C-alpha cells in the first residue's frame, strides 16, 4: 500500500509515532501540477510532514504548513485534514537548480532564506498560526523545530522522496515525538542514538517494511498500531469557482467577457473552470441586481 | 514612582508575578500621538501588557503585541524590550465610541473582531510569531489567552487605565503566571480565587500599593522583590529617517523635491523628520550615484 499511515504511541504513551508510504500521492500532485523533479522533491517532502501529524489532529481541523523563502521555489505549502488528506502546492512548479554537492536535489537552495508556518484551522473565528525561522530549509529538521519549539514536543522527522523519468518511487517518511518529557533519558538517548543511525528514507524505505523501521527506532518492536489511508484530496468545485468571480471587481469580468471566456485555477489541485460569455454576462447582470 | 515594575516569583518558583504602575509611560504615549481619551485606554492597556512581560523576555528581547481587528481602532501595537522600554501606537489615534453599557472606555468595540499576534525578536534571522483569536477584545483576557495556549503558561492579567482631562490618573496592572504546573491545585484554587475577589485596577490602584495587592492574590505577603524603572523609549533617529526615503522610489523623492519638502514621521513616537529641497536633491544626486 503505497498511501497508508501507521501510528501509535511507546514507554506508557510517553512518545508518539508515525509512519507513512505515499508515493501514490505524491505521484498525483506531481501529475496535478506538472511539477519539476525538483519541486516534486520539495512540495513532496511537505506533503509527507503534513500527512505525518494526521493521526494527531483535532476533529475537523486542517493543518497548513507554509514555508516561505528568498529561493527560486519561493514557496512550498502543504495541507492536511483529520479525515488523513492532504493538498498542497509551490510558488514555482517549474523550478530546476544543479544538485547539491552530495548529488541530491537541492531542496534548501530551492527554499532559500526564510520561515516555516504552522496554521492550526480548529472551526475557531481564526485559526492559530505560528511561525518559527528555518533551520535548515531540508524541511524535516525544520518541521521538529517547529514542534519542539511552539509545541514544545522534541521531536525527529525523516522524510523522502525518490523520483525518475517514470515518476515517484518512494515518498514517505516518520516521525517520533515525545508528547510526555518526563520520559526516562536513556530512552530519550536510545531513541535519539537508533534514529540518527538509521539511512536516509530513500534507502532504508527500499530494504525495511514500516515495522521493521519502527522497530529500529525503540529497540523492541512496537505494540498497538492503527492504520490509515492518505490521500489527496481538495474541496474546490464549480460553485466555487463561480464564487471566486464573483468577488472579483465588475471590470476584471467584463474584461473576460469581451475576452470571450473567464477561467479559475484551483491552486491546491490544479483544476480549471472555464466560463462562457454567457455564465460572465448571468454573474454581471447579478452583480448589477444585487 | 509612577513609571514602575515589581517582580519575583512564589511557591518554590512554580508562580512569577509582575505588578505595575506607568501613568507616566501612559501618559507621554497619549502626548506624544495627541491619543483621544479612548485610544489611550486601548493604547494604554496594551502598553501595560507589553511592559508586565518585560522580567521575563531574553537578554536584548523586542517583544510585541499586535492586536489587529475590525472596529474603529483598526490595530494596536505595543512593544516592550529587555532593557525595560516601551513604545507603542494605534491605527487611528483619534477613535471615539460611545461608552459600553456600564459606563466604561469600549476597548472591545474599538478593537471589534480579529486576532492577537506576540511577535518574540531574540537575535534570530526572523522573529517567532504566534497568533490567536482574540478571546474578549479586552486585551487582558486575550494575552491571559495567548499564554495558556501557545507557551502553556497559564495566567491571569488584570489591566487598567483610567484618564479625565487634566490626563492619565492611572494606568497599572498585574500578571500572575504558572510557570511550573505541578503546582499544587489548591494553590492555584486560591490564587484564582484571590484574584478573582479583587477591584478592578483602577478602583484597586487607588486603594493599596503594588505589595498589599501581591499580598491579596497569594493569601500571605510575598518574599524577594525586584523592581525596574518602565520608559517610553523609541530608537529612531534623523539618520534611520533619511535610510527611510532612501529606500523610496526616485519618483516619490522628486515629488517631494517639486513640493519643496519631505517629511518622515516616526509611527512609534510620532517624531517627524523634515527635509529641504537641497538634502532631497543629496539623496537624489545619491539615488542615480548608487
Ligand atoms: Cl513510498
Ligand atoms: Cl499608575
Ligand atoms: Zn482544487
Ligand atoms: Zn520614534
Amino acid at each position: 500500500h503505497h498511501h497508508m499511515i501507521y501510528y501509535g504511541t511507546m514507554f506508557d504513551h510517553k512518545v508518539r509515532f508515525s509512519i507513512v508510504r505515499m508515493r501514490e500521492v505524491v505521484e498525483e500532485a506531481r501529475n496535478r501540477h506538472a511539477l519539476s523533479y525538483l519541486a516534486t522533491v520539495v512540495l513532496g517532502r511537505a506533503l509527507i510532514g503534513a500527512a505525518l501529524v494526521t493521526p494527531w489532529l483535532a476533529e475537523k481541523e486542517r493543518w497548513t504548513l507554509d514555508i516561505e523563502g528568498n529561493g527560486p521555489i519561493r514557496r512550498v505549502v502543504a495541507q492536511s485534514t483529520s479525515e488523513f488528506t492532504v493538498r498542497g502546492y509551490v510558488a514555482n512548479p517549474k523550478v530546476e537548480l544543479p544538485l547539491n554537492e552530495k548529488g541530491k536535489f537541492d531542496v534548501a537552495g530551492a527554499i532559500g532564506q526564510g520561515v516555516l508556518r504552522v496554521v492550526r484551522d480548529l472551526g475557531l473565528k481564526t485559526p492559530f498560526v505560528s511561525q518559527v525561522p528555518l533551520v535548515s530549509g531540508e524541511i524535516a529538521e525544520d518541521l521538529a523545530y517547529y514542534f519542539a519549539v511552539s509545541e514544545q514536543i522534541p521531536s525527529a522527522f525523516s522524510i523522502g522522496v525518490l523520483v525518475d523519468s517514470d515518476g515517484v518511487k518512494i515518498a514517505g517518511g516518520f516521525a517520533v515525538q515525545i508528547i510526555d518529557r518526563t520520559l526516562e533519558q536513556e530512552k530519550v538517548e536510545m531513541i535519539e542514538k537508533n534514529i540518527k543511525n538509521l539511512p536516509s528514507i530513500s534507502k532504508l524505505f527500499q530494504e525495511a517494511e514500516p515495522l521493521d523501521v519502527l522497530e529500529r527506532i525503540f529497540g523492541e518492536k512496537v505494540g498497538f498500531v492503527e492504520t490509515a489511508e492518505i490521500k489527496y484530496k481538495c474541496d474546490c468545485n464549480r460553485e466555487k469557482a463561480k464564487n471566486a468571480l464573483l468577488v472579483l471587481d465588475k471590470k476584471e469580468l467584463e474584461d473576460m467577457r469581451k475576452e470571450g471566456k473567464g477561467e479559475v485555477v484551483c491552486k491546491w489541485c490544479n483544476t480549471r473552470y472555464v466560463f462562457s460569455e454567457e455564465e460572465l454576462e448571468e454573474l454581471l447582470k447579478f452583480k448589477v441586481d444585487d
